[PDB]
């Protein structure tokens, strides 16, 4: 009698192996897989069951308001309390790739911003970031995730950039919840670096900390840490600034050479509560 662990989830054409254990309320059997509907995120122990529900009539995108939509991606804002089932399913899926995550069942305190890539086939959920409706620490991101099958394609940086656009619209600085996984912290460091580098080349050769936080919603701490790492911190005109140098120009051009997609602030149709 085999009592197997969840060793693989079948999502669309993808067969993904979890990185960590997730509390799916499922029976342990001699099989080690479950089906995850790529639209509803519902889990099924049998292909037949999955098929049975797949036929049902359902929307083909996350259950929320589309507050951003460009030719590349869309962002749906979902209130956990309004979509408990879907969001709980999202959290269970997310935990498979997180060392730790708050109780998956309690989604009410969160707002989920889910990003989809649109193809000739429609919407495809590629990642998301949750956010406390009320954060005592001012965290502008609780958890953030790019589904495994879509990682290392630039989606993570888009998720992060979007979280800062919300903060900017809210007229507040913000920073991701600590502690961050190594993957998460390294992604933020790259984003913060790319952001200061782009500002120095496209906005001004010299910029004060205040100006930076005002334009990016990045906190003083994340700005200083990033500036020190790049060796671009100085004192000019009576205050601390970051400055441009050949290294930064070089980095900027290399960044641009990758012709990466970015978020257009003008397409965010959203008003904070
Ligand atoms: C952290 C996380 C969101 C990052 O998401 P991601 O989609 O992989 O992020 P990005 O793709 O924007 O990261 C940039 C990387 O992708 C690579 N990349 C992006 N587009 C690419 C392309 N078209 N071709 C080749 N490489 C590409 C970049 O070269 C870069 O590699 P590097 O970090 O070694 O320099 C993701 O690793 C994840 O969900 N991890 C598990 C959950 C987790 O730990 N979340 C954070 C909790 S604190």
């Amino acid at each position: 009698a085999r009592v197997r662990n969840l060793n693989r989830i079948i999502m669309g054409k993808y067969e993904i192996e979890p990185w960590y254990f997730s509390p799916y309320p499922i029976e342990l059997t001699d099989e080690d897989f479950i089906y995850i509907d790529d639209f509803t995120l519902q889990y099924f122990g049998s292909k037949k069951q999955y098929e049975r529900y797949r036929k049902k009539c359902t929307l083909r995108h996350p259950p929320g308001n589309e507050i951003y939509r460009d030719d590349y991606v869309s962002f749906f804002e979902i209130d956990g309390r309004k979509q408990r089932t879907w969001c709980r399913n999202l959290c269970l899926l997310s935990k498979l790739f997180l060392d730790h995550k708050t109780l998956y069942y309690d989604v009410d305190p969160f707002l989920f911003y889910c990003m989809t890539r649109r193809d000739e086939l429609g919407h495809h959920l590629v990642g998301y970031f949750s956010k406390e409706k009320e954060s005592a620490d001012g965290y502008n991101v609780a958890c953030i995730l790019t589904l495994p099958q879509y990682q290392r394609m630039g989606y993570g940086k888009l998720l992060i950039e979007f979280s800062y656009e919300l903060s900017k619209k809210e007229n507040k600085v913000g920073s991701p919840e600590k502690p961050l996984s190594d993957l998460g912290l390294l992604s933020y460091r790259a984003y913060w670096s790319d952001t200061l580098i782009t500002l120095l080349v496209e906005h001004q050769k010299e910029i004060t900390i205040d100006e930076i936080s005002s334009m990016t919603s990045m906190t003083t701490t994340d700005i200083l840490h990033t500036a020190k790492t790049l060796n671009i911190l100085r004192y000019y005109k009576g205050q601390h600034i970051i400055f441009l140098n050949e290294d930064i120009l070089d980095r900027y051009n290399r960044l641009k050479a990758k012709k990466r997609r970015t978020i257009d602030p003008n397409r965010l149709i959203w008003k904070p509560p």
